[PDB]
């Protein structure tokens, strides 16, 4: 009932209560450890929203108060007649917040309380979603000094009816297919980048190219519109020992802002939550630049560091990767926009969890997620037992569009 | 029902039954993942189940399943644990026995490998003296003058629980580390409390930053005794880098077989409590844990002040840049005194093969991504992508609790 996570470097030990309050199955079995697989009406929402309210109402330190039970029957008076219910703003920004706070996959939660939460419910067309849309990164942005925000599209209705952003973030580079066989700019982007081809978009055909957004609103065809450039800030990729690094030619985004994810509340469905904060270091410098599905560009550094590539034992690409990563870090903090390096951040989310334990109880945290995809062990988070599990309100992935939207 | 796993780098999607096969409970439930906690006398009731699962598995692979010759063992085993409350492994099941606990350690990512063990059968062994006899000879044969080879010595297996065989070292090969009085640790910090032990035992410890630990060995339930491991049989190789002249002068050597000695070996029912068993390394395990851990030799900083890198702030990644020459020079030393060692590269891509391989003939290979991944460089090799299941089968190697825990002293 009671569970206690160890710490194997500092031999600290924490006991967590929080699980016992979680809802969702999580895909494992007494049989079974499924933790490292990627993906495992009016009679359902209601206790939803119950469980939900009374959080909230904790929350605020007014649980079984008037106010407390008389929104609690609003609510219930509204499902029978309406079959769904809207959130008042105070319960939206802390459902919102909260998301981020259950994010078990999210190794940034320290910051979870500062979130900036942008109301768009009363948006209809994806001319007004676009403007939201700017409005965000713009706001999020803040001349290189980024601040964490969501953007709350309106809620699902009959399911025809959804808001949906198809850009899996707001700012990609494009993918194209090649005559060679090879892949010019971000391969995991092709599938989507030809539904820009044939939607109408002029594609520049470049390394590089900032991805228009498509845009659903009301379950309508999706629609075209290119962010202003003057808002999609860059950072040119340098070394600050290696001077050839620059002809590489490689440049980033400041802005990472999931744009796919679908955003539970107390049984209600938001399926359009733009979400956006700052990068750590290792997102861009290890899987985006080095992943072999990627742009994978270790070998082309590793041979203008003139290293042994002849065996796999001279650890050329770990000195690579190394470097490549040093190149990020540098790049983004010469220039003043905000990011943070992998020691850094797990070193915060250590504070975190310590935070959470003693403050919730608690904190559902997926491990394979939060250690670097370098430096595993040199980060505290490597030693550090966890918890997984799943609280609400939760973000959560869903269908692609374009495999489910009818035209 | 089949359960699919896929690779996020080929988009291979493999197939797993093996999973059906599994009885022992995983530390997970339904509303709780604990894949990243470390650790989550039988009646005779139980045990006969147990022997003929393992028979029948050990039967079906020599193509003999439902054979007189197998009904006949089944039989004889059967008769054997009413009167006797235990029973004898023929060698031929023993052997395939400690392969089988190899190749279901998900931790492992070594089994590619498994057939190739060779079986040490101690059995016979009746002694602490006769202990280490055994021992030195799994030593020097896996040792073979660095071109290492696997082998595991088996002990006789727990009766009544009150007469234990232990291996009290958690490795043969291990230095000490000693408290000073200052609270800093000379050697490795790991093993002091063991090392007090030795010291309580009346081992006249050197107190250098690398002395080779003396086995305790307990036998019969006895309480157990002190041997020094003859010198000659423990490779080290002292740790040079390849263009940095200054880091032999850093003092370090490692030795070159790890051997696992705390494990408990269970095989149709069976408990075999001291069943060491070894390989050989991969460069991280010295490289990244045993010497830059925090809790560990805890270098990093030595090596980065030699380096000069900025060390004034950690997004000059001076850590990460500390490390990789670390075990740059992990590597090279091994390589050029010729014993075996293997790099992460080559051994998570060899271990991909073998997985894919696993799933082909076997229909499965439970994997415990968490333990499999290595401590550095994880997403550029290939198992970071790889979606594993992980499930306990038997034979397996299980962890035990420490015998000054449990041991019952006679004077
Ligand atoms: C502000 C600094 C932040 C940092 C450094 C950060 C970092 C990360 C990292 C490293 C991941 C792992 C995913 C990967 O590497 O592919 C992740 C996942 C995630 N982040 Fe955070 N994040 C931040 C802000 C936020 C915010 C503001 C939200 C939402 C309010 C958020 C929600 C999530 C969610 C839901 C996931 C899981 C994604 C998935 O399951 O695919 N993050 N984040
Ligand atoms: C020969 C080359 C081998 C290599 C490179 C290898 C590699 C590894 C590594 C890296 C680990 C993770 C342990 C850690 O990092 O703390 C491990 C664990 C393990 N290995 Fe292997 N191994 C090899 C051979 C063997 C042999 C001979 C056996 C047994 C007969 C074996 C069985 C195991 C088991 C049972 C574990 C689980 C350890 C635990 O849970 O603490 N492997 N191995
Ligand atoms: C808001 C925020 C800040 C930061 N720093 N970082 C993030 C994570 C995103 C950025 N960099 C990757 C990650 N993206 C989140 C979505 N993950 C895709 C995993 C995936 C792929 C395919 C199929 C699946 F089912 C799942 C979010
Ligand atoms: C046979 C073989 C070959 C190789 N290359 N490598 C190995 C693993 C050992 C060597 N490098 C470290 C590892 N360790 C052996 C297993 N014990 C640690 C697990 C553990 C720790 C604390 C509490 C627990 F409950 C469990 C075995
Ligand atoms: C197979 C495995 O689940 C998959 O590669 C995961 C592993 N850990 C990860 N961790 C983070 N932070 N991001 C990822 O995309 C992944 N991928
Ligand atoms: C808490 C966590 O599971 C623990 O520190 C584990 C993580 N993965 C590991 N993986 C290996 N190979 N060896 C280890 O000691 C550990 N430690
Ligand atoms: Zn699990």
């Amino acid at each position: 009932r009671f569970l206690k996570v160890k710490n194997w470097e500092t031999d600290v030990v924490l006991t967590d209560t929080l699980h016992l309050k979680s809802t969702l199955e999580t895909g494992c079995t007494e049989h079974i450890c499924m933790g490292s697989i990627v993906l495992p009406t009016k009679d359902q929402l209601f206790p939803l929203a119950k469980e939900f309210l009374d959080q909230y109402y904790s929350s605020i330190k007014r649980f079984g108060s008037k106010a407390h039970m008389d929104r609690l029957e609003e609510v219930n008076k509204e499902i029978e007649s309406t079959s769904t219910y809207q959130l008042k703003d105070t319960e939206l920004i802390y459902g919102a917040k909260h998301a981020w706070r259950n994010a078990s996959r999210c190794v940034g939660r320290i910051q979870w309380s500062k979130l900036q939460v942008f109301d768009a419910r009363d948006c209809t067309t994806a001319h007004g979603m676009f403007n939201y849309i700017c409005n965000h990164v713009k706001y999020a942005t803040n001349k290189g000094n980024l601040r964490s925000a969501i953007t709350i599209f309106p809620q699902r209705t009959d399911g025809k009816h959804d808001f949906r952003v198809w850009n899996s973030q707001l700012i990609r580079y494009a993918g194209y297919k090649q005559p060679d066989g090879s892949t010019l700019g971000d391969p995991a982007n092709v599938q989507f980048t030809e539904i820009c081809i044939q939607q109408g978009w002029k594609a520049p055909r470049g390394r590089f190219d900032v991805l228009p957004l498509l845009l659903q609103a009301n379950g309508n065809d999706p629609e075209l519109f290119q962010i202003p450039p003057e808002l999609v800030l860059e950072v040119p990729i340098r070394h600050p020992k290696f001077d050839w690094f620059k002809d590489l030619g490689l440049k980033w985004y400041g802005l990472p802002a999931v744009s796919n994810m679908l955003l539970e509340i107390g049984g209600l469905e938001f399926s359009a939550c733009p979400f956006s904060g700052w990068y750590m270091g290792t997102e861009i410098g290890v899987r985006n630049y080095c992943d072999n599905s990627r742009y994978n560009i270790l070998e082309e550094v590793a041979k203008k560091m003139d290293l042994d590539m002849r065996k796999t034992s001279s650890l050329w690409k770990d000195q690579a990767l190394v470097e490549i990563n040093i190149a990020v870090l540098y790049s983004f903090q010469s220039d003043k926009v905000t990011i943070v390096d992998h020691h850094s951040a797990t070193e915060s989310f250590i504070k975190h969890m310590e935070n959470e334990y003693r403050c919730r109880g608690g904190c559902p945290a997926d491990w394979v997620w939060i250690v670097p995809p370098m430096s595993g062990s040199i980060t505290p988070v490597f030693h550090q037992e966890m918890l997984n599990y799943r609280l609400t309100p939760s973000f959560e992935y869903q269908p692609d569009p374009w495999n489910t939207h009818v035209w």
